[PDB]
């Protein structure tokens, strides 16, 4: 009995180490699959992907063949080159973010949800977060990326934060867990959440 | 110069005491207005309401004449009569919540956002949270209400919680602050957030 799991690129590696660790105690065949958060909800809807669990930040409660629950929380920031014109982080900057270029991720389906849809009118899409930060480091525009994708570049001064005025301490983001309805009965999955969650709580 | 503020019924009174307290230090005319969270985003869009600040949990970033920011967090639960059939709180209960009657709030505009839209197909609307809990205490159905609306009834056993399986510790919910673009310049508003937030942080 194989178990195909989905972890988007927005899941920090700490979360990743916790998921894989537990599943191996009861399940003996686990397939980890990485996807862009814009393509997470899309790939699980595919009838042929046969995805059994998915751990993404994207929001969509009414999904067929799937339930929803929360695993933990994680921070994300609005980054930009330290010399970007909007570097002032002013209240007018938070509002005029929709007037400058944003570097959001591209959806293989061309569709974005309310959470991940680009907020700005001038947008430039990319494939993964790696390609985003490169363009952001070059002052091309601003974007929203996880904390672990940016923790290093900030201490090096390579990037600057602008969301503090919007949400201090970073944009707390929910990490949902979509699980096939067939697993709601098997107690092996029950033990997974109680363990995966209790460990993520120890992080903070 | 009058200042019309909007606090939905989902804002716990602790949040309410903090908002009113600060505004009186710099502003000398403040009008507090309460609304149903389903009618919060709707009343600010009214050209005649002339609302200057709004503090609600409802999500809608692309609003004309308004910006957005986060003030704090608050918990909400899925409540039900302790003898409700779904009292088991099982994984099948969290999924079958869409099959039983829900007691959600009614929108004066008839429209609900992604956050507040009733998740279940069998729905029964009400005007405020007071009318919800009454019906919930009578085993009519389940609903989602703030923590301060339910903190008393739980210790009395009058209600039971079901969201622990979905999100332990309660459904952490963001409390946004919509402020008119005209206030982004006045430093009086700047001092409000830095004060309103720093105090809400002391709560937890
Ligand atoms: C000031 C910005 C508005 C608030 C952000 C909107 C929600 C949101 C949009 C994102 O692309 C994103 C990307 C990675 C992690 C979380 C994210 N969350
Ligand atoms: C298992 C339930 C799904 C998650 C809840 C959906 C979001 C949500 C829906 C609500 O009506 C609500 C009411 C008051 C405070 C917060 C709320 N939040």
């Amino acid at each position: 009995r194989n178990l195909r799991v989905l972890l988007d690129t927005a899941i920090p590696p700490s979360f990743c180490d916790t998921v894989s660790s537990v599943l191996l105690d009861d399940f003996n065949m686990v397939s980890l699959i990485r996807t862009s958060p814009a393509d997470s909800l899309a790939t699980i809807k595919q009838d042929n992907a046969e995805i059994d669990i998915a751990i993404t930040i994207d929001e969509e409660l009414k999904i067929s063949r799937f339930n929803q629950c929360v695993l933990g929380y994680t921070k994300a920031f609005v980054v930009a080159h330290p010399q970007h014109p909007l570097c002032n982080a002013s209240l007018h900057s938070i509002a005029s973010l929709a007037n400058y270029r944003q570097i959001s991720l591209g959806s293989r389906s061309g569709q974005h949800s309310n959470l991940l849809r680009p907020v700005s009118d001038k947008v430039l899409f990319v494939e993964n977060f790696d390609d985003m930060l490169r363009l952001v480091e070059a002052g091309v525009g601003w974007g929203i990326a996880p904390h672990y994708f940016v923790e290093e570049r900030l201490r090096n001064g390579t990037l600057a934060v602008l969301s503090e005025l919007y949400e201090p301490g970073g944009i707390d983001t929910k990490v949902y867990c979509y699980y096939n309805t067939a697993l709601e009965s098997e107690r092996s999955f029950l033990r997974f959440l109680e363990s995966a969650r209790q460990r993520l709580r120890e992080l903070g």
